[PDB]
């Protein structure tokens, strides 16, 4: 499929800024388009040009960090007015801890015996607020400290490991009202991803959309063929539409392409379509 709703920039912790992912993006001739950084809107206006210049329609994405129970998840928007009050100062409110977090982590690596992590770390990212264990991972391999970036999740910055600091994200009743407030569908990121079994899962959609939740992504960059199959079935048994995303960071960590949505999904594309920035301005 020609279309991706999930990918990031440098905005959070992608490596491309918003211009040349949805450049890089563009090389595969997508029909859609979503930028959805984490916890900020801050690359939205700058990626919409770009896709605009370049023919392609476009959507306001947002990628929300939440902490339900002892999981932490991550909720997409999708077709959001990032101008819209309430979820610019609900994204502010979660974005308020990060750094204060993330000096805590160097100072967790420093004394499991690897110093200069943060300062590391922040050589790789250009917003000092929006920094993200993505960054540490990044300055990790980098400097040789750890072979590659699924090493390092193995090693650190998880539970249990050096670098990991808990935090609490947004409440998913917030995330997703911020996100439905704006106009938006929210939308639960790759859900193959989580530590659950077929009942937390089934948990996790009821409380979602208890609170306005209307998507789960089916076609992930995260995300096997079996997972495909098997998040299908929960979203078709819920109602919910199918979303598919890249999840696109980083070259050698493609964009502007995702696997075939099975045949029983229900595309959330097509349900956003009065919330598509189109190219051609008279359209719009
Ligand atoms: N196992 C993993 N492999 C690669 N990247 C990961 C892994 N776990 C987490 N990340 C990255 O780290 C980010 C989370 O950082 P943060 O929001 O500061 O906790 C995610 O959005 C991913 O980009
Ligand atoms: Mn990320
Ligand atoms: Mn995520
Ligand atoms: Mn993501």
């Amino acid at each position: 499929a020609n279309i991706d709703l999930h990918f990031h920039s440098r905005t959070s912790d992608g490596a491309l800024t918003p211009t040349e992912v949805i450049d890089r993006a563009a090389a595969r001739a997508p029909a859609l388009l979503a930028l959805t950084d984490h916890d900020c809107t801050g690359g939205l206006a700058e990626a919409a040009a770009a896709a605009a210049r370049r023919g392609i329609p476009f959507l306001n994405g947002v990628e929300v960090s939440v902490s339900w129970g002892r999981h932490t998840v991550h909720i997409v928007g999708l077709g959001i007015d990032p101008a819209e009050p309430a979820l610019a100062a609900g994204l502010k409110s979660i974005r308020e801890g990060r750094l204060e977090r993330a000096r805590q982590m160097g100072a967790s690596l420093e004394a499991a015996g690897i110093a200069g992590c943060f300062d590391g770390a922040m050589r790789w990212c250009d917003n000092p607020e929006m920094i993200s264990r993505t960054h540490f991972a990044r300055h990790l391999v980098d400097s040789g400290a750890v072979k590659d970036m699924r090493t390092v999740f193995r090693k650190y910055l998880t539970p249990g490991k050096p670098g990991y600091v808990s935090h609490q994200w947004a409440s998913l009743e917030d995330a997703v009202g911020w996100i439905v407030g704006a106009g938006g569908m929210a939308v639960i990121a790759h859900p193959g991803r989580y530590d659950m079994g077929r009942t937390l899962i089934e948990r996790l959609i009821l409380d979602f959309q208890a609170a306005g939740g209307q998507g789960i992504e089916v076609a992930s960059g995260s995300h096997s063929l079996d997972d495909m199959h098997k998040f299908a079935l929960h979203a078709d048994r819920h109602g919910l539409y199918a979303s598919s995303g890249s999840d696109f960071h980083a070259p050698g960590e493609d964009v502007g392409h995702t696997e075939d949505l099975p045949p029983i999904c229900r595309p959330i594309w097509r349900e956003l379509e009065a919330r598509i920035l189109r190219p051609a301005d008279a359209e719009n």
